[PDB]
């Protein structure tokens, strides 16, 4: 009885298994837009994305990572309100069954067709796993996902999905740049939370950008036909993996514009 985002199994059962589920700094959250307050202390932003090495790309189960050789400094993402060097380690999106649904962040409780994540940890704390044993171990830096034109930069990781299907397959991934999946502007909401999925711990810095990109119906419906279940199993169609709106509790969000 693994978790995942089913009824039996979905968001609302995590927390007998990872009680950190219903704690103070839980992600994603609603971001209230008029509550939200414009930070002067915040520093530009800096997504420095040129020397990115992508690997391969994995579904697991959840949803489908495309990881990235974090051994050196090259995909990085600094400035705003991050203290430090964060390394580019994966990214991976979350999406909905209907393009009515699909983000875990929420914009004046709006939801978009799906959201994307690129993760990163804090170079100061040497690997991923010795970065989310602390407050500020990690930053992920979310852009969501409407529907309309096509993405171009998107196609290649559309194209790919059809080999790995089910949960632990794996494909070769190399030479992606992930610059292609940026919109032009880089304004954006922060606040302190956590991992959306289990373990759910709460050592990130999130990072959410303000304009969504625009991928197409074609480009989200193969997104769909992913599966969670394993090779050789029933189809269970890969939908609906986001997590909703955790309680914001003792947190304010931050604008940069
Ligand atoms: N949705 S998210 O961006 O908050 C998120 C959720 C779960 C993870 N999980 C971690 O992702 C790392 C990179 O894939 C793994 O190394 C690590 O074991 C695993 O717990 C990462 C980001
Ligand atoms: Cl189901
Ligand atoms: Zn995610």
């Amino acid at each position: 009885h693994h978790w995942g985002y089913g009824k039996h199994n979905g968001p609302e059962h995590w927390h007998k298994d990872f009680p950190i589920a219903k704690g103070e700094r839980q992600s994603p959250v609603d971001i209230d837009t008029h509550t939200a307050k414009y930070d002067p202390s915040l520093k530009p932003l800096s997504v420095s994305y040129d020397q990115a090495t992508s690997l391969r790309i994995l579904n697991n189960g959840h949803a489908f990572n495309v990881e990235f050789d974090d051994s050196q400094d090259k995909a990085v993402l600094k400035g705003g309100p991050l203290d430090g060097t964060y390394r580019l380690i994966q990214f991976h999106f979350h999406w909905g069954s209907l393009d009515g649904q699909g983000s875990e962040h929420t914009v004046d409780k709006k939801k978009y067709a799906a959201e994307l994540h690129l993760v990163h940890w804090n170079t100061k704390y040497g690997d991923f796993g010795k970065a989310v044993q602390q407050p500020d171990g990690l930053a992920v830096l979310g852009i969501f996902l409407k529907v309309g034109s096509a993405k171009p930069g998107l196609q290649k990781v559309v194209d790919v999905l059809d080999s790995i299907k089910t949960k632990g397959k794996s494909a070769d991934f190399t030479n992606f740049d992930p610059r292609g999946l940026l919109p032009e502007s880089l304004d954006y909401w922060t606040y302190p939370g956590s991992l959306t999925t289990p373990p759910l711990l709460e050592c990130v810095t999130w990072i959410v950008l303000k304009e969504p990109i625009s991928v197409s119906s074609e480009q989200v419906l193969k997104f769909r036909k992913l599966n969670f279940n394993g090779e050789g199993e029933p189809e269970e169609l890969m939908v609906d993996n986001w997590r909703p709106a955790q309680p914001l509790k003792n947190r304010q969000i931050k604008a940069s514009f």
